[PDB]
């Protein structure tokens, strides 16, 4: 599990949206596997906007931050699960790393901020779905 925070937006796996979220839906496309709500109290996160392909991810299965080399976001084909069906995800970004259920919504992050959250895993690679193009989490 796990939420961005920025302005008055929460950012969430759309696998993992609650009844609150899609009531206060602001955006969400579900070929990116992202759900943005509105929030009562203001964020604190900052979104990185780089082309970054180095940083940390958080682990939930391990308790551990793993420092991680990451594709650019891109169409990549992903094996069906319980949330979606096999398809292609787009704005993914993969790297070398531990992902099991339980670790969607660690977030993924640069010197500049939040590059993405964990959204896909298996056979030793974990996905993050980036939001560095989502310009407007930082106004409105
Ligand atoms: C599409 O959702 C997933 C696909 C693969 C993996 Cl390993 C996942 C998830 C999660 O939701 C999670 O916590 N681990
Ligand atoms: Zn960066």
């Amino acid at each position: 599990s796990g939420a961005i925070y920025v302005g008055n937006y929460r950012v969430v796996n759309r696998h993992l949206a609650t009844h609150n979220d899609w009531a206060n839906l602001v955006w969400e496309d579900s070929s990116r596997d992202l759900l943005v709500s509105s929030t009562t109290a203001q964020g604190c996160d900052t979104i990185a906007r780089c082309d970054c392909q180095t940083g940390v991810y958080y682990c939930s299965s391990r308790r551990k931050h793993y420092p991680v080399s990451f594709s650019k976001p891109s169409l990549i084909f992903v094996e069906a699960s319980e949330y979606y069906p096999a398809r292609y995800q787009s704005h993914l970004m993969l790297a070398v790393g531990h992902s099991e259920p339980g670790d969607c919504g660690g977030i993924l992050r640069c010197q500049h901020g939040v590059v993405g959250i964990v959204s896909t895993g298996g056979n030793g690679l974990v996905g993050f779905a980036d939001v560095r193009d989502l310009l407007w989490l930082d106004e409105e």
